[PDB]
């Protein structure tokens, strides 16, 4: 409305509106003003999308200002509410208070933590481990203290996985009551979990929908109808770009030019229509 | 011991033509490498695109150096980086040299528009006086080390002809250009007389959507061109695969009919080199 | 829920008149707040100098919008920012205003000279004509927040006079300019006729070491001035300190010499206030 | 010599030229200018310096961007060899091999990594506590496994205070085997301990010559003679720089003008001098 609303609040109207909100993620400003043309009212950067784009596993080695950057190029570029994915915080209290304000200073909406375990020994493998809820708590309390009223923290439990749904719905609610505004898990193996996920926990609830893992795919209306208020779609579009980008690579190796691949380029015309070029080089000319 | 620039004068030498493509961030530049080319682009357009800006020369020496940065710290294959016009006088295209040889850069492309440019391939572009060009060349050769490529572009040949474009390119030769980038010519047979004038290697831009016909590497080498660029082919299929997956999920509520079209994570997985990171562990903490 | 621009519109208001103290990063700002300044100063001089440049137009919108986030960061008190000449032409100053609101500036002064700048206290500054300078402020008046404040800096007096200074700033107000910076005035008398023609708030720039005699805030309020200007003031000191304590080391051996005018660790402290962190800690993980 | 030296090179030969090394701490280019100036032959940049600049505490917020880009400016301003502290190395093993792989690419010459505690709890308070032997070992192994040959890596112990001078010996001699450079060591509190750590050690020796804590000031000659063959003045600078700034604010606060401050000032000649301004701003002009 004539109000001029914050990031945060935007993010809240945007899950209140929908049924559900769809999230998709964006691995750039430009993909994000795709998703914006076809009409999405979210969007998402996701961690592991920042550290693969970056030519690096997704094992935390990535640090708050990483994710900042990429977050700062997009919201630059739309007012669509984003969704940040901080990992575990980037280190202790402090650092978390820094995440969430340097996050709301780039006009970011919501972020999620998570409750992985984060500071491992030096040559510590990679794997699956999840903090007591006691430090998550702990997490939590460092970034709601610094947070703005209408900025959304969403806390991302992967306890489903590890320590099945009662657990993780405990979790949840300890998680809720230490002051996290949403609640984010993993897309639960039955669809009929979630009312029962979803009517403990009393926030809005995140479900994950990955591709290529260990989780089913439901429609957004299967899930609403089961209390879900989101639904999160993190790495899609960056999993076909990189096939297409791929193929579009051999092609010009193979043929020694790109012909093959014309009908899978976006036209120079569509890029200008979401650019809005020409209300740029010809609007305003000497 | 081999410097990026050396890299770039051998992978010049040593193929028949070069083939450079563009790859808008790192994880691009490792598919590109993966396919088996030799060098590598970062497109100024591209740039600014991913920003959600026109290429209207809005960036800077930051926003193109960032994503050169991000390129080469994840492969050493020769990047061939957009500097546009030099992003302003003397002082700053000095300083974009050192900054592109800091960041690992092996050639730059510097061009003979006037500041607020465009993209080649457009109508109603406008060149500064031979003289100009030379003195932005000056600038550059006065601070680059001897293996560092400056490639000299001149988008003379839609304004003035192709005569006055070799003349152009001749003087910047003369000035001290290692390469020369031959913008736009319209027709094949335009390359061979440039490319005997000239004598230094010519680079021609095989963009889509523009002034030129999609020739075949064979044919421009055939015709005395030594680099072809692609610098926004991947790109281009990258946004139509992205706003398809888009589609897909507001339309269907699930992203089921975009799995075929995704890179699987066992191919993300090998080209992101997953498995070394385990097997560093590994080896060094056993 | 009071803006950055909201606050120093405040401080200008409420202040007679606004001392405004140059800070070249947080640390300088911190000291600034603990006396009791009501505005800072990010010096454009600053910014290149500091980086090892000349103030001779190098440095970029991203040199000063890092510098100017590293202070918003760490304090709320109304930040100024020197953006030049805006970095190029209208969509470089739009894209300037937008960052500047972003890092949570509160104003920002752009000038008339052309494009390659200099100190506005050294002989031999060419002027932009007054349309051309209207067309940087409309640019910038077009994409700013109401509360955000833009002031328009004339370098004209040095060159075409007292008279043809007042008519410019005239020109730059009806443009849509909040305040008028008027540099380098060489008397005092000049600044009542200055005020009263022009109407908006007026900037005296009390630099040392240039073309203005360093007279009293009161003097210049007198003479109805409402900001006065320290841009370089603290920085001066600080080069003076630190090249005497390399003196002492290189000269001495040892810093023994330099202890006297070294801040202690105890006000060191302070300033960070560092016991906040502390009282942080046990405030929620108790 | 006409070899055209990398920066580690440039730092070994520093040490071994120099009768000790004095390290002159400089929180960014320009100071590293003055120091450069005044003659020094290498130059450092301080963790806590680059945290206190922005306003934070030196509690472990800062991450390797902080860092790198500080180091980047400096670096970009002078080839005098720049040691840089990394802390703990910000992370696990791909962390510590990041920060090493981008200092090296910033054309920084050393880093030293130090042996404390890093991935506390969350709500876990400042102290000063050690990890075992083995897990520094570890770091040190995950930085040498990336490290060129001439890069230096510095390993750092804390162990003096907490543990004595026979534990330090052996932390620091287990560090030497495990790869590391250089040894940095807080200022002994007996000079006569020197020769049996040097000797035992055998690599280079750094003592840290920090004001207002719990260690002695020697001077450097004295150091040398006792075996060490680098002094560091880490934030020497520094503290001279913020009592100067805090009295030039205290100053313009009280007399409402910056009259007395004025002796106190470096003028704009040596600024001029110092930056090579003259050798810009006539040098080149139309
Ligand atoms: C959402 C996620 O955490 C991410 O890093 O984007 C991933 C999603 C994915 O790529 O499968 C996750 O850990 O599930
Ligand atoms: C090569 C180019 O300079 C670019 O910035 O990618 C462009 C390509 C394009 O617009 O398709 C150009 O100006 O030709
Ligand atoms: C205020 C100023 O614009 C600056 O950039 O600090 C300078 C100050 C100076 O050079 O002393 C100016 O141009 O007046
Ligand atoms: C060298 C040091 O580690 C630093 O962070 O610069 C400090 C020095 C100091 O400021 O006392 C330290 O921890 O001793
Ligand atoms: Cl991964
Ligand atoms: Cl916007
Ligand atoms: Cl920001
Ligand atoms: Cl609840
Ligand atoms: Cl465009
Ligand atoms: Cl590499
Ligand atoms: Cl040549
Ligand atoms: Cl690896
Ligand atoms: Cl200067
Ligand atoms: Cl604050
Ligand atoms: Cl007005
Ligand atoms: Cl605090
Ligand atoms: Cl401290
Ligand atoms: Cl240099
Ligand atoms: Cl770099
Ligand atoms: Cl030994
Ligand atoms: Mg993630
Ligand atoms: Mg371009
Ligand atoms: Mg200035
Ligand atoms: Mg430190």
């Amino acid at each position: 409305y004539f109000q001029s609303m914050s990031p945060g609040k935007l993010f809240r109207q945007a899950v209140a509106n929908e049924h559900p909100l769809q999230i998709v993620g964006a691995i750039n400003a430009y993909c994000a003003l795709l998703a914006e043309n076809v009409g999405f009212k979210a969007i998402y950067l996701s961690g592991g999308g920042v550290a693969n784009t970056l030519g690096l596993p997704d094992l935390g080695i990535t640090d708050l200002h990483d994710v900042l950057e990429d977050a700062r190029r997009i919201t630059a570029a739309t007012h669509l509410p984003l969704l940040v994915d901080i990992d575990t915080g980037f280190g202790g209290a402090f650092t978390i208070a820094r995440a969430i304000k340097e996050m709301e200073r780039a006009q970011v909406a919501a972020v999620h933590m998570e409750d992985q375990v984060a500071q491992k020994r030096c040559g510590h493998r990679p794997g699956k481990e999840l903090v007591n809820t006691n430090e998550m708590v702990d997490r939590i309390k460092a970034a709601v203290d610094v947070k703005s009223n209408d900025f959304v923290l969403i806390a991302r439990t992967d306890a489903y996985a590890v320590e099945g749904l009662k657990a993780t719905i405990d979790r949840a609610c300890t998680y809720v009551e230490a002051g996290a505004d949403m609640i984010f898990a993993e897309a639960l193996e039955n669809i009929n979990d979630y009312p029962t996920f979803c009517k403990a926990v009393k926030v809005p609830v995140l479900a994950n929908m990955t591709e290529f893992g260990k989780t089913p795919l439901y429609t957004a209306a299967q899930l609403a109808d089961h209390g879900v208020k989101m639904v999160l779609y993190p790495r899609s579009a960056d999993r076909a770009m990189s096939k297409a980008a791929l193929a579009v690579y051999e092609d010009i190796k193979k043929h020694g030019v790109q012909t093959a691949s014309l009908p899978f380029m976006q036209t120079r015309e569509a890029l200008y229509e979401v650019l809005n070029y020409h209300a740029y080089e010809d609007k305003l000319n000497q």
